[PDB]
């Protein structure tokens, strides 16, 4: 249980317009974590499609919440978009 820890963290928009398109969403962000448990400093790092699944991506990160205490100063979640239904959360 070593680094950061996800506290309030929601999935990425699954927008079915892409389901239809059949196109596999992995966009690349990096973003840095605050000892409040904040995420900023958020950026793209490689999304290609970049506009297919890059503004359903920030949404979620300016949401998202780590633990306190525990900042990342830049980390990496690659935003996988399975068609099975589901995304890169385990």
């Amino acid at each position: 249980s070593t680094g950061p820890r996800a506290l309030s963290r929601n999935q990425p928009q699954y927008p079915a317009r892409a389901q239809a398109l059949r196109i596999e969403g992995r966009v690349k962000v990096k973003f840095d974590v605050t000892s409040a448990g904040r995420v900023e400093n958020v950026q793209i790092l490689s999304a290609q499609p970049a506009n297919m699944f890059e503004r359903e991506v920030k949404n979620a990160m300016r949401k998202w919440r780590y633990e306190a205490g525990k900042p990342g100063s830049g980390l990496v979640v690659n935003i996988i978009f399975r068609l099975n239904g589901t995304a890169q959360i385990e």
